[PDB]
Formats: structure tokens, sequence, C-alpha cells
């Protein structure tokens, strides 16, 4: 359960 491939640059970790 996710639904967020995140194509553009955006993944703060």
């Amino acid at each position: 359960l996710g639904q967020q491939q995140a194509f553009p640059p955006q993944q703060p970790y």
C-alpha cells in the first residue's frame, strides 16, 4: 500500500 512512484525530485529522508 503506497501509490507514489514519485517521478519528480521529492523524497526527503
